[PDB]
């Protein structure tokens, strides 16, 4: 599924992502727009073999189980495939235990790179919320 912007910023506030960890939606919306463009089916291969899923890209290092990533964890407890749902829930679930890892929303290098520091509200303004 293709979100619009202000449907995903209203799907990220009603799965309680805004503010979450201090972190404003439009923080939210900003790393989703550069990880994925709104799209739950993105996916993209790393170099050293695992593989980001969904609207905000999370890696199967780490977070989720692929079956084809040696030596990875699940820390999410979830198929990388449901990382790619028209349903965000797993992506939003997964998302709150990668931003409390320590590293707060740097974990998203585009979101160190594209939105950190910038005028992130711009991403919900004018969204019904
Ligand atoms: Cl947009
Ligand atoms: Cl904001
Ligand atoms: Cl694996
Ligand atoms: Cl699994
Ligand atoms: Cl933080
Ligand atoms: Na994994």
């Amino acid at each position: 599924k293709v979100f619009g912007r202000c449907e995903l910023a209203a799907a990220m506030k009603r799965h309680g992502l805004d503010n979450y960890r201090g972190y404003s939606l439009g923080n939210w919306v900003c790393a989703a727009k550069f990880e994925s463009n709104f799209n739950t089916q993105a996916t993209n291969r790393n170099t050293d073999g695992s593989t980001d899923y969904g609207i905000l890209q999370i890696n199967s290092r780490w977070w989720c189980n692929d079956g084809r990533t040696p030596g990875s964890r699940n820390l999410c407890n979830i198929p990388c495939s449901a990382l790619l749902s028209s349903d965000i829930t797993a992506s939003v679930n997964c998302a709150k235990k990668i931003v409390s890892d320590g590293n707060g929303m740097n974990a998203w290098v585009a979101w160190r790179n594209r939105c950190k520091g910038t005028d992130v509200q711009a991403w919900i303004r004018g969204c019904r919320l």
